[PDB]
């Protein structure tokens, strides 16, 4: 790696060449995109990160982490960013939707689940499929996976000079972070995961716990804006949903699921249903997005949707002129590739009569008996993993942190990845994804004498 200045620090770009396929190593070619901020004291060695997603550029996170990195481990470590192959700044970066198709789709309600609603649901997504191949080719899309990433990070370990890794992993960085652990597990200095994924849990009963976190979520937040003057979800939390729904089933036609009566706003789009439900999402990653939340509900009750159109953009990373950036393509080609997908359909229907019930704020009407299946079910290459309990005999101890209310990775999955690890776990107590170099004092510190000591938490330490 022939570093260079960036285009906001001491930062170094740079580019690394890994091979496409790691069976044919002189075949097509890759080239990673990597930021770093080197050490101001003493370096011990690098500490490389990765925000999640997938498809979530690390080179943008390792810029944001940046500001909120603790003074010791900035003296003691290069922080370093890198886009996973396919993502961002990565090429060849993964491509399937236009802008317009992004539009288009976000346009619909996305509500019918009779037949004839399937059947459409199902169509856009062959249409997508398609638009991955061709724009892409089968081989590319078939080494995106994880287990490549992983090997992809030895690679980069290598390149950056340092003999064992140190890696902060966050969300689906947490997969990235056991992989490279069950494969190079005598490479590994130190590992914090923060918002586990448990690559041992089956994915129907995963989503149905993550539907019940951001119902949880959803509960945690309402009971909040009920303490608060002209709460527009009502004063009495237990009612909540019901506004909730009286303030977003309007954006839907109610004699025809089909069609959007957007709320309006002065983008031209409007707002419809499915960016009103994605908009809600995306507040309840944290706390500090509550009183957007609350600004688009109160718009609604006027029959305006821009804060909650504003959250979905947010979400979907659709920049002020209309343009999206690949992390939603990518996110979808690297989770087909992770995991072999549902492809039963009396599952999927199963499925969603059960998530109704356990994440009603989301749902719209009633069970209809069909449901669709995930763009998954329809991937033209193979899964290259597959749920499995981790199993690094040889690990050094790491860290893994697990907030009790977290709707996107539930504490639960935080535990069973620590035990699997037989690693410490870090409790945070409170209503959000992640945590880590993110303002809490208490969760930074443990992390601090973790990275540059070697120190765990004690068990059952909670902050």
């Amino acid at each position: 790696v022939e570093w260079t200045p960036c285009r906001p620090g001491g930062a170094l770009c740079g580019k690394l060449a890994v091979p496409v396929d790691y069976d044919r190593p002189d075949g097509d070619v890759a080239a990673l995109a990597l930021i770093r901020f080197p050490a101001t004291g003493d370096k011990i060695g690098s500490l490389v990160i990765n925000p999640g997603g997938p498809g979530e550029s690390g080179i943008e996170a390792a810029l944001g982490v940046f500001q909120t990195l603790p003074k010791r481990v900035h003296e003691r470590f290069d922080l370093v960013g890198f886009d996973p192959r396919g993502v961002a700044s990565s090429r060849p970066a993964i491509w399937c939707n236009s802008d317009a198709d992004n539009d288009r789709l976000r346009a619909e309600p996305q509500v019918d689940y009779s037949r004839e609603g399937v059947a459409h649901i199902e169509n856009e997504t062959k249409q997508f499929v398609g638009r991955c191949v061709d724009k892409m080719g089968k081989n590319f899309l078939a080494h995106v996976g994880t287990v490549n990433v992983a090997k992809d990070l030895d690679a980069i370990r290598a390149a950056l000079g340092d003999d064992k890794l140190t890696y902060l992993g966050y969300s689906y960085g947490t997969r990235i972070g056991s992989a490279y652990a069950e494969e190079f597990p005598q490479r590994v200095r130190a590992m914090i995961l923060d918002g586990a994924v448990d690559p041992n849990a089956d994915p129907i009963e995963a989503e149905l716990r993550q539907a019940k976190g951001f119902q949880d979520a959803f509960n945690n937040y309402a009971a909040d804006c009920a303490k608060n003057a002209g709460c527009p979800l009502g004063a009495d939390p237990a009612k909540a949903v019901e506004v909730y729904h009286s303030l977003v089933d309007p954006l839907v036609d109610p004699d025809n699921p089909r069609i959007s009566r957007p709320a309006r706003t002065k983008d031209p789009r409007g707002l419809s249903y499915s960016d009103a439900i994605v908009g809600t999402i995306m507040a309840l990653y944290s706390p500090n997005l509550w009183q957007h939340l609350t600004d688009g509900l109160s718009e609604l009750v006027d029959n305006r949707g821009d804060t909650l159109l504003a959250l979905a953009d947010m979400y979907m990373r659709r920049d002020s002129h209309g343009r999206y950036n690949n992390s939603g393509d990518a996110r979808v080609a690297i989770n087909c590739v992770d995991q072999p997908p549902v492809t039963d359909r009396d599952k999927v229907i199963d499925e969603d009569r059960r998530a109704r019930e356990i994440a009603p704020f989301m749902s719209y009407g009633k069970f209809t008996g069909d449901a669709p299946l995930g763009t998954c079910a329809f991937w033209p290459v193979p899964p290259t993993s597959q749920p499995h309990a981790v199993s690094a005999p040889g690990l050094v101890p790491t860290v893994v942190v697990s907030t009790t209310h977290d709707p996107a990775a539930p504490y639960k999955a935080g535990v069973d990845l620590a035990n699997q690890l037989r690693g410490s776990l870090l409790t945070f107590d409170g209503t959000q994804h992640t945590v880590v170099f993110q303002g809490d004092s208490c969760i930074d510190e443990y992390v601090t004498a973790y990275l540059i000591g070697g120190t765990t938490p004690p068990s059952g330490a909670k902050c």
